[PDB]
């Protein structure tokens, strides 16, 4: 029973980005603890939006929201830490699945 989620999908599956967030640690933090983000991102139809950017922010924020509810209370706890990579991990992953979605959805089939 999510509160919040107007039906957005779940993507198919991933794979593990590096993430070369500048400091030294959060390099070296990401490679060692990575085994507990998710691989994956939830999403709606692109073609909902209009824009790439206001739905790849709904993507972050609704898989962090699907976390910080299911994966959470009860479960794991994403640190401010996390919080902060999450964020870089999942947009990065969002403009991925939008590389096939969107494409997809426009190769042989919008025309804007």
């Amino acid at each position: 029973v999510v509160g919040g989620l107007g039906g957005y999908m779940l993507g198919s599956a991933m794979s593990r980005p590096m993430i070369h967030f500048g400091n030294d640690w959060e390099d070296r933090y990401y490679r060692e603890n990575m085994y507990r983000y998710p691989n994956q991102v939830y999403y709606r139809p692109v073609d909902q939006y209009n824009n790439q950017n206001t739905f790849v922010h709904d993507c972050v924020n609704i898989t962090i929201k699907q976390h910080t509810v299911t994966t959470t209370t009860k479960g794991e706890n994403f640190t401010e830490t996390d919080v902060k990579m999450m964020e870089r991990v999942v947009e990065q992953m969002c403009v991925t699945q939008y590389q096939k979605e969107s494409q997809a959805y426009y190769d042989g089939r919008r025309s804007s």
